[PDB]
């Protein structure tokens, strides 16, 4: 099948009585996603991807007539869109996430978060410094064995799979919700020596259950998009906390943490730094970093009560 | 590029003065691999994959006229090929590996190992009970953001990437070699409570280097073909040792362990149980399990040395 | 590349200050075109096309929220769109033209013509009975060795080629214009015995030039879309006049003749029945037939002066 | 379906007790055909085709180790294959036929005929100067709304359609036979002034049946592979006789006429100059031209009888 992404976003646009700008925005982004997907599929045949990916996303978004401020992980500064092409939305994105693993055939992905412009002064970088709680839509595309587009908005999370015979995204999972409790923990344990006592304690309880509990299985792809998507569909928890390398975490607030935290929350899951909901952090820099812990609410909660006890 | 998989195996057949049977076998397999790839890419759009995958591999292999005995993970007993279609090769395969992960859009794969039939009596299940050291060829296809086919034989290991525009696998890396030393370890730490003392000590050295040498990074996708591929291309070590639930290990010797062990050894790596080369084990059952440790020669050796000390 | 059809129609929408309905309409139609294109490409692999084609076009157009009255060559009656999905445009189309030749691998095509609704009473079949001169846009998709979408509007004719790696139409020829004079005539000469004296005379002058003129070459694919597209890009003339079989011609006014006549005229060519401009005919039946003669203005004019002389 | 082209030629090689050389030759050719297909499908998106096509065919053929002498329409002299790569087959081909029509999105194609080298002296251009009757195999690929590969050999003619999802040609019609009598004639009537008297009389009988039998319908795409394919599948007759500009005809004997004549005869049709079987002509030059008349046995015979009467 019935539903294409195009059909779905238009029907949501009309149900919310929008102008249609969102529908242009998402239709454009879908074009860049398809192109990134085919380029990653033929990467080794060539004759940088993240530079081609960045330009694809930038151009299609500029030409959607739906945006005014763009933040890319690949650009030092926020891009302020030409007046002629200006629309009302602010888009934060990571055009090609996990690209230290394109070489290892690793599910990589594009991550985005969309805001309605704040003020009415000339659009500026400050318009992208909004808490994640003001997101109107967010999601990611996962370039894997299939190309999948996960989109979250006020009414929930929907999963769309790229049909390569026609170049359209087909709705395959409506209203996704994560399990309340999972049996998988995901973290890079090579940082063991730098982990705080809370994380250290939780990791230990996962592995040495106070007996007779089966231990959780461990998974860590090393690409956020793959690890978050597994967490969404099969449940459990994902962690990239602060360590010594970065005592503010590694992952980026605006276009890595917020978008995943917004999907998680709309699926019925949680997302926190250990001390506050990721979505209520107010950024001060467009490239700011945040620690993140996200996943099924029972597991996330368990970890947050370890944080509380140690405090 | 220059070289299609079709051209490469023909060239290799002639250099080896073969009958061409191995060539029809590899070309047939290739058709099954392209078909699996496409079905995984549009799996959510459907309207089991490992049943369809099993059938694809069985069919193209029977019809290649190159094979007499087939062992699949999905079948209780070996399939004996009808006389009219028999050729001389014994093929052991895992048609769709990592299928607990298709749901989480995760690199899954096809694993195969090819034997020359042993005897001259009627072909039977016993013809597949050969040590890995007698392999003529082995490899895997990895269904990821790109489709890769890795093929190892006496002259080395070669990597081919699927060009979806023409349905041909293109040679993208000739004579692949693993790095002598890596910096990544891969294992499900979820089983820590059941790990033997040597694995326990090696893991702790990887996270708390004695030395003020940087800790190894951790990765574990949970699909063998993804984990072995990353090990092959970036180096380090992959481990699936025996634990409690599996005192003989989890992974299958004939169609998971041997192929990967063969690929590794041809790439200049190592592959051991902790006590003997996986490729010298003589299976006693077609679905036998074996513990396995494989990867860069320095990392694996280092582990072997700990086993030695604890003995 | 620079320009996608999607980019192009939106930029035309904004230059004409439209509501965006046209852009939804054309984006939807583009989806059905891609699907028809892949289904015709794999037709023989199956496991009727014009029934699948008709439903594709109908559904995507209904769901565009841009249409109120649909006329298909495959439906007896005009389809009046549900109030909820109603938009202002009336679409006439031939979903799969030339389908007595899918069997012969013949370039077949989809043909459409779009009108703005006339009245304000409830939308009805009468809203599709407009002269071709009221068209706001028209064109065709040609399923050939490449899939091409030719779109004509007030500022001209543009040609877009389907990029199968990303499922987008890329602008490859802007502002197409036909040659003033061609050297090819296209007609089914098997109807010789039924042709009027005007057509008979013109055919004879093409073949037996009053000497020293090179004769025109003859071409007739038997699929309007292929024959018109050749006429557009290389010039010359195309004829499907009245005969005895149908003394009103064979081709359909609303969704075969008008659309081709509108493209021709916007390319700088002509289109007539022999007695009046096709575009000024006012239909009386949605399935009405018209004789048509179209192509480079010098050739069309020559034929029309043969008609005048015989009158 | 059951049968891929790869499987079918292997099966046929074994039944014929071949060396496998013809099998590598056909598989190689197949790769060139898939590549040409894709480049024609995205030709307008570029950023000459017959130069690229020439190079594709030459390269895959040289690298098949199956060939010693190559005749292409695009090369002055025969290409003699380097000793290391030589095999026993002589291949005559038209890499991209109908290329005056790519511009008008029109079915174009690859035509090939394969000979066994004659002598034992050094391979040379003379090895290609064999009557069509010595063909071992011939056919064509037709790049249209679908890509088809038609392959004829001693056991008959077979049609394969390209499945773009897996890059394999699938057997869709086994043992193809032309109808004994058709109802379509195909010829460029643009040359009527230069036609011999027998062709003139046959054309007039087709349009004004003596009999009150329905006139034949006319078709002429202007690309031989398209016209011969329609003739093969629906019946009737295709004609390219000598005229003034070409007193020996236009079409090329070795790589246009012979292959089509071979396909036709294997399908139970006929192929003549008007005076002898095209397949019994002995070429005197690699780029020799021949007049040709081919198609259903009743239609062709009927024409032959008129030639007889006028003699
Ligand atoms: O915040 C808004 O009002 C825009 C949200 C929106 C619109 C719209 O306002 O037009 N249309 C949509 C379609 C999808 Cl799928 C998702 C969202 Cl959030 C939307
Ligand atoms: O020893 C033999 O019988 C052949 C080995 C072989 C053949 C063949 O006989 O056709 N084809 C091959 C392709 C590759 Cl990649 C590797 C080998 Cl050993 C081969
Ligand atoms: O007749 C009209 O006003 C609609 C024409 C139109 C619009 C619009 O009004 O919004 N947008 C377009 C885009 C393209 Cl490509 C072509 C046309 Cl006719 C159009
Ligand atoms: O006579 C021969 O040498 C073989 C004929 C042949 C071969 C082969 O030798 O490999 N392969 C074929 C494929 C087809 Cl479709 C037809 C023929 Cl005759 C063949
Ligand atoms: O190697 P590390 O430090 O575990 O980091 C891996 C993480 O970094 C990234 O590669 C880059 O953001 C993420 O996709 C992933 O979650
Ligand atoms: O969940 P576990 O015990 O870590 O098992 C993972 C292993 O199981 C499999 O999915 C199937 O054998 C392998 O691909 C993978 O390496
Ligand atoms: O066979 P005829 O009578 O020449 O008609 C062919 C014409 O009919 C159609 O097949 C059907 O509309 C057209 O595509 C084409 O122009
Ligand atoms: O224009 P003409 O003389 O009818 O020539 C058409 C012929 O020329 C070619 O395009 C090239 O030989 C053939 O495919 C076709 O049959
Ligand atoms: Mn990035
Ligand atoms: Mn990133
Ligand atoms: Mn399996
Ligand atoms: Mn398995
Ligand atoms: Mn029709
Ligand atoms: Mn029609
Ligand atoms: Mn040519
Ligand atoms: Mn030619």
């Amino acid at each position: 099948n019935i539903v294409t992404l195009t059909r779905f976003v238009m029907e949501e646009g009309r149900k919310a009585r929008g102008t249609g700008e969102m529908t242009q925005l998402l239709n454009s982004l879908c074009t860049a996603v398809k192109a990134i997907s085919t380029a990653v599929r033929k990467a080794g045949i060539a004759h940088k991807l993240d530079v081609l990916s960045n330009d694809l996303v930038i151009n299609v978004l500029k030409s959607s007539f739906a945006t005014c401020v763009l933040v890319t992980e690949e650009d030092k500064n926020a891009i302020i869109v030409e007046p002629e092409k200006r629309g009302k939305y602010v888009v934060c994105f990571d055009p090609l996430d996990g690209s230290s693993n394109i070489d290892c055939l690793v599910s990589i992905g594009t991550i985005f978060g969309i805001y309605r412009k704040n003020s009415t002064d000339e659009p500026s970088e400050k318009d992208a410094l909004q808490p994640g709680r003001n997101l109107v839509a967010a999601g990611y595309a996962l370039y894997g064995s299939a190309t999948m587009l996960v989109l979250a908005m006020v009414n929930g999370v929907n999963c769309f799979m790229l049909d390569p015979a026609i170049g359209e995204f087909i709705l395959v999972d409506r209203d996704v919700k994560i399990k309340k409790k999972g049996s998988i923990y995901s973290i890079n344990e090579g940082y063991a020596k730098e982990f705080d006592p809370a994380i250290t304690e939780y990791i230990q309880r996962k592995k040495f259950p106070p007996d007779n509990s089966a231990p959780y299985g461990a998974r860590y792809v090393g690409s956020m998009v793959a690890d978050v998507h597994r967490t969404l569909v099969y449940g459990g928890i994902f962690m990239y906390p602060a360590n010594k390398k970065s005592p503010k975490g590694k992952l980026r607030l605006l276009y890595e943490c917020n978008p995943m935290a917004y999907v998680m929350e709309k699926a019925g899951g949680l997302a926190t730094t250990g001390k506050e909901a990721v979505l209520d952090i107010v950024p001060t820099d467009i490239h700011q970093r945040a620690p993140i812990i996200l996943g099924s609410p029972e597991d996330v909660t368990e970890l947050l009560e370890i944080y509380q006890k140690h405090a």
